[PDB]
């Protein structure tokens, strides 16, 4: 009953009993993934999280937690496909769990600049953020075919799908990410 479902991408694999769970690291006492979820809920009514480790912890703030399919496809695209297979609704706005400062006009500006494309993603002036992406339903079959072919590359897929970057270079530092605990300590 809403147009775009927000999705926090909180990683997968744990391809050695995980290691740090980045989405659960705390920034000012609140888990990084919840900073992203709260920023998505400012702009969207329906927000879910894709998480494959510590699921009961991710379930604690009351959002639906979606796990990756048993296919165990690689990379961020696997979480996108698993969410589209488990959620109805024509559009998704994905965002990784490590970009806590995303702006309240993310969905609006991606939608305004979509210009007929089935997928658009953020460019911050210096680099593409292809996992911060507004994606139409019609991508689901193409994504399934690409991952079943053994591919993983995100930007290559977003280009194959006919997407384009949307310029958010005027949003100073809204797209900074926390790569490690060492980086997180400098943002407290
Ligand atoms: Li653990």
């Amino acid at each position: 009953m809403t147009t775009i479902t927000g999705v926090v991408l909180a990683g997968g694999k744990a391809r050695r009993m995980g290691g740090v769970d980045k989405g659960l690291l705390e920034l000012n006492g609140k888990p990084l993934w919840q900073h992203v979820a709260d920023a998505l809920m400012t702009q969207l009514s329906h927000v879910v999280v894709n998480a494959n480790r510590h699921q009961e912890i991710y379930q604690a703030s009351g959002l639906k937690v979606i796990e990756d399919s048993l296919a165990d496809y690689p990379g961020p695209l696997a979480g996108m496909l698993s969410v589209m297979q488990q959620e109805a609704g024509e559009w998704f706005l994905f965002c990784p769990c490590d970009t806590p400062y995303i702006p309240p006009d993310l969905a609006a500006r991606l939608n305004h600049q979509r210009k007929d494309a089935p997928v658009v993603w953020v460019h911050d002036g210096e680099r593409d953020h292809p996992t911060i992406a507004l994606v139409n339903r019609a991508i689901e079959p193409l994504l399934l075919e690409y991952l079943q072919a053994g591919e993983r590359r995100v930007m290559v897929f977003m280009r194959l799908a006919g997407g384009h970057a949307v310029d958010f270079s005027d949003h100073k530092d809204a797209f900074v990410n926390v790569n490690t605990p060492e980086e997180l300590a400098r943002w407290q």
